[PDB]
């Protein structure tokens, strides 16, 4: 278990935690607003993915 | 422009900001770790989406 591996795992734990907080907050908005936010999260996750592939 | 609309927009601005920070940090991990994190973000965005649809 390298230090960097611990950092990657912490990042994953952070994302899981943040996601649960977002669910709680989204429940406070209207359906269409929830849809807009979820779409943005999805699109941003994919741009990150392509950005990592590009910087290779 | 309702208060709730301002909250939704702030949430979007927060997600954009967090995403840019994640790009910076992912560049510090190995390719396979980057792939693992990006996949988790993508899967979590979709679970959120389905969770919002379910709670309707």
């Amino acid at each position: 278990m390298t230090k960097q591996e611990k950092t990657a795992l912490n990042m994953a734990r952070f994302i899981r935690s943040q996601t649960l907080t977002l669910l709680e907050k989204l429940n406070e908005l209207d359906p269409d607003e929830q849809a807009d936010i979820c779409e943005s999260l999805h699109d941003h996750a994919d741009e990150l993915y392509r950005s990592c592939l590009a910087r290779f």
